[PDB]
Order: C-alpha cells, then structure tokens, then sequence
DNA sequence: AAATTTGTTTCAATTTGGAGCAAATTT
DNA sequence: AAATTTGCTCCAAATTGAAACAAATTT
C-alpha cells in the first residue's frame, strides 16, 4: 500500500537534530518559530496587523514560485492554487510580480 | 528590516536568522519536485491552513486566550477569528 | 490557422466587518 | 460591583467568483 503523508508533511523544510542528521520538519513547525521569534522580540510593542504581515510574507513566495511552474501562465496558476484568475492577477499587482 | 525569521544553523555551528519566506519558498520547492506532473488542485487553500493553523496557535498563546485581544492583534474582525478557530476545530 | 491566454467588463455569490445586546466571565 | 469578553444576531461593505469576449499570444 501507501503509507500515509499526514498533511503537515506536504510542505516541509531541512532541518538538522542534536546529532548533526538532516531531517525533514513540516512548514507549520517554521511558522512556529517565527512567531515565537517575533514575539520575544516584539517586547512591550503593540501590534495591528499580524495577519497581513504573516499572509503578505508567504503569499509572495508562493505566487512567486507558481509562476515559475506555470511558466508565467495565468491561468494554470490561478487554475492549481484554486483561486478565480482575477484574484492571482489582483495579488500579483499587490506584489510588483508582472 | 525583516520582522519574521527562523533559524538555520550552517556546518560551523554558526546559527543566523533566514527569512520565513525562503523556507516557504523551500517547501513548495520541494512539494513540486515531488510532484512528476500530477495535477495540483488546491494549493492556495492547502499552504493558508499551513499557516492559519500556527498562527491562531501562537496568537491564542500570547493573547491567553483571550479572543477579543487576538483579533485585535492580527487586525480582522472578532467574528472571523470564531470562523477560523471553528475552521481548524481549535475552539 | 487554431487554440489558448490576456485584459478587461458586469453582476452574483460568498466572506469580512461593524455594531448592538444579554449572559457570562474576569478583574 | 464594574469592566471586559463572549456568543450571538442582522446588515452592509468588500472581496471573490464566474462567465463573457475581443485582441494578443503561443501552439
């Protein structure tokens, strides 16, 4: 049979262990350690716009990456991310991506 | 300048900050390399509960729970921040 | 030459938001 | 006992969708 690939480890990163061996940690795990980064860092600040930022930083390497694969097409990259083309175009424009 | 980083270590222990999206970019990277050719269908959708998921997580820590001060501080509505957690079951 | 994609529209569907309130919970 | 947050509504503002169609482009 195949064994099960949970969902967390669709997309996943390098990382290394205690003992100097590359393992494969999910992108959860990533946004994690950000966050927890940025908030010890954030230290008395009050913030407004989390999810802007947080959405802003990871669609852009995510349309970057689909245009890649779609070799500049529109169509297939609104078509596998499952969004309307009007909307990639709309969040490309964001982007200076075009 | 780059308000949201992780940590990688290099192979003379040195550990450096690496921004988010270079990992998120590394994901994908890979996702498609695997890939030979099937179709992708949703990708958009699948990265977003990547993300919300720890997201949510993390500003539930923080805010301790408190509902009103999380939607506060990712700047969307009360209300929708209901609908995610409901979304990922972490109500 | 044919097929496809782009760059627009216009309008409908869905989602996000803002506010208001009693009931609960924290302070 | 006050103040703040929750769990609702109802509406209205905004975003997303879908479908169309010349005109540009890629096959």
């Amino acid at each position: 049979m195949f064994e099960q690939r949970v969902n967390s480890d669709v997309l996943t990163v390098s990382t290394v262990n205690s003992q100097d061996q590359v393992t494969q940690k999910p992108l959860r795990d990533s946004v994690k350690q950000a966050l927890k980064n940025y908030f010890a860092q954030l230290n008395g600040q009050d913030v407004n716009d989390l999810y802007e930022l947080v959405l802003a930083e990871v669609e852009q390497p995510l349309l970057d990456m689909v245009m890649q694969y779609t070799r500049g097409n529109q169509t297939r990259a609104a078509l596998m991310m499952g969004i309307n083309r009007g909307t990639l175009r709309k969040k490309l424009k964001k982007y200076g991506m075009n």
